[PDB]
């Protein structure tokens, strides 16, 4: 019950490179010989049965295999007695057809009678490959395209977990990943010219790509555009991947080689946000295609029990404006350090007004929401920050307490020009 490597179908034959093939696909693998029913390679013309010529490849696999050179294995005798041979487990082509030798209790078992058999082993090249699984698993994968000034390390540190595997193409990129992560598990590859640190006992695995499928929970692909195409197909035969790449640019001819699967794979462009924290980005994410990544610190969100006038007051309706308060609609285009979302009247928020209101604040947003109406339009949890805020000249502490001027403990945050000038005293 062996399935074809290209299509699903039953596979009584195999390539020299270890790919199982159905009878149809025996004639569309130009990479290496595939021995057929007549005992010669398909398309060889060795007898009249193998005269029918080879066709062009029917799979992207064939295209990647154009760079994977086939070196013939040595012809060695498989001595057999009572279904036992000293040769290593594997799959061998003999005069009696393709035979498997499997390790067992008594020994390495083989299903053919006693004698000595000239035999050539199948290579491991396409052992793991299954293109129907690739096609399947490519749809359930993400290709995360980075931004111009990449904080993809920052993105990746927030994403990984202890049981994850991060595949990475070269020794240097493995060393880069091990450095970016603090604690991680790995095996230092033999023959390296690099100073690897000692591997920790916990954290995400950091495997070299050529090593292949190490079972784990969520697998990642570091430097996806630089990776070995066949090794990517190896991975996609067993698991789905989160593939991490840099920002696209129209390169010249020859300057872009990358595995074809990424151009099929579901894509997600990252966008850098310098305006407000990740918590705000999370809340507004449903309004935008691109994944919003915050470089700057967390924006404070406080739900106040009574009305307040911290920073620029925003409110849906003109009826509720008091003092220097402004409507949400008229605040479009503007930007402040601190904002007070003032919601004294029921059913006064759609998303579009909330979206504007939430995206005006740089450092803090206080929300008087006695009707609990922001819930029905937005997911914006309470989020403290250990910082001394400054706004017109009062100053709110880390626990939102109107503190004294020069009551020192935490650091102070304030990007407004006139505010920063009056903080010098
Ligand atoms: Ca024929
Ligand atoms: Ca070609
Ligand atoms: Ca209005
Ligand atoms: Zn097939
Ligand atoms: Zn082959
Ligand atoms: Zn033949």
């Amino acid at each position: 019950s062996r399935m074809c490597g290209y299509c699903g179908a039953p596979a009584p034959y195999a390539t020299a490179c270890g790919l199982d093939v159905c009878v149809y696909h025996t004639h569309f693998h130009q990479h290496c010989p595939v021995i057929i029913w007549c005992g010669h390679p398909a398309g060889s013309g060795s007898c009249s049965e193998c005269e029918p010529p080879l066709g062009k490849g029917t799979s992207p696999l064939d295209e990647v295999l154009e760079q994977v050179p086939y070196k013939p294995p040595r012809t060695v005798i498989m001595h057999v007695e009572q279904g036992l041979t000293p040769l290593d487990p594997g799959r061998y082509q003999t005069r009696r057809g393709l035979v498997s030798v499997r390790r067992g209790i008594r020994g390495n078992e083989v299903d053919l009678p006693d004698g000595d058999y000239a035999s050539t082993a199948l290579l491991p090249t396409c052992k793991e490959i299954n293109m129907v699984a690739v096609a399947s698993n490519v749809l359930r994968s993400r290709f995360i395209i980075g931004p111009p000034g990449a904080g993809k390390t920052h993105w990746l540190l927030q994403q990984v977990q202890d049981g994850d595997v991060i595949y990475t193409p070269t020794h240097q990129t493995m060393l880069d990943m091990i450095r970016a992560l603090g604690t991680c598990r790995f095996n230092v590859p033999a023959g390296t010219t690099l100073q690897f640190p000692a591997p920790s006992r916990t954290g995400p695995w950091v495997r070299i790509l050529a090593g292949g499928w190490c079972p784990g929970k969520n697998s990642f692909l570091d430097e996806a555009a630089y990776c070995n195409h066949l090794d990517v197909l190896r991975l996609l035969s067993k698991t789905t991947l989160t593939c991490l790449g840099d920002f696209k640019q129209l390169h010249p001819v020859g300057f872009d080689s990358h595995c074809y699967v990424f151009d099929i794979m579901p894509q997600t462009q990252l966008k850098t946000i310098w305006r407000f924290g990740q918590n705000i980005c999370d809340a507004i994410q449903p309004d935008y295609r691109d994944k919003l990544m915050s470089m700057v610190n967390t924006t404070r969100v406080t739900y106040v029990e009574k009305p307040v006038r911290y920073g620029q007051v925003l409110t849906p309706y003109h009826r509720d404006r008091e003092d220097s308060a402004i409507t949400i609609d008229s605040s479009q285009g503007a930007t402040f350090d601190v904002v007070t979302l003032h919601l004294p009247t029921k059913d006064s928020l759609n998303r579009q007004r909330a979206l504007v209101a939430i995206t005006r604040a740089r450092h803090a947003i206080f929300v008087y929401d006695p009707h609990r109406q922001l819930q029905s339009v937005f997911d914006l949890p309470a989020k403290g920050t250990p910082v001394n805020l400054a706004v017109h000249r009062n100053n709110r502490e880390i626990t939102v307490a109107q503190a004294l001027g020069n009551g020192d403990k935490f650091r102070a945050t304030d990007k407004r020009v006139v505010d920063s000038l009056r903080a010098i005293c």
